């Protein structure tokens, strides 16, 4: 499913992630809108290493995920790659905390260091109600 904006805005929150690890609901907001414009479903294959992002935050196989195809892989969050494209996310949300509880933290988004660091990002939370 695509989320409309404030709509993911609101399931963020009411899934504990507004300041989870000092990260404001507005750059998670911003990392999901880069990532994948809000759509659970997405899917971005790498030949180079035959790894695939998976869904609203684009979470790599090769080490968070486990998907049974991507070579020298390990699975961090302890859950198939296919619990995150689906509708309901809980579990992606699960563990995109545990992807930013590493050393780097949200930096781990190249996306969101490049599009949402350091800059305004306070219209994705506009009129939203959180
Ligand atoms: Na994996």
């Amino acid at each position: 499913k695509v989320f409309e904006r404030c709509e993911l805005a609101r399931t963020l929150k009411r899934l504990g992630m507004d300041g989870y690890r000092g990260i404001s609901l507005a750059n998670w907001m911003c990392l999901a809108k880069w990532e994948s414009g809000y759509n659970t479903r997405a899917t971005n294959y790498n030949a180079g290493d035959r790894s695939t992002d998976y869904g609203i935050f684009q979470i790599n196989s090769r080490y968070w995920c486990n998907d049974g195809k991507t070579p020298g892989a390990v699975n961090a969050c302890h859950l198939s790659c296919s619990a995150l494209l689906q509708d309901n996310i809980a579990d992606a949300v699960a563990c995109a905390k545990r992807v930013v509880r590493d050393p780097q933290g949200i930096r781990a988004w190249v996306a969101w260091r490049n599009r949402c660091q350091n800059r305004d990002v306070r219209q994705y939370v506009q009129g939203c109600a959180v």
